[PDB]
């Protein structure tokens, strides 16, 4: 219980799930942006050249 109190996490299992969720819905659409993203850049290369 001491090492729980080091911790210092709350990591309430309500918590944890609504968390991991949350971040793991950031991580896929962050993964998303970044595809849009080089989609476009390689759409404005084929435009330059």
């Amino acid at each position: 219980l001491q090492e729980m109190k080091d911790i210092g996490v709350q990591a309430d299992a309500n918590a944890e799930m609504r968390a991991r969720e949350r971040r793991d819905r950031l991580h896929e659409a962050l993964s998303v942006n970044r595809s849009r993203v080089n989609q476009l850049e390689k759409q404005i290369a084929f435009c330059e050249a």
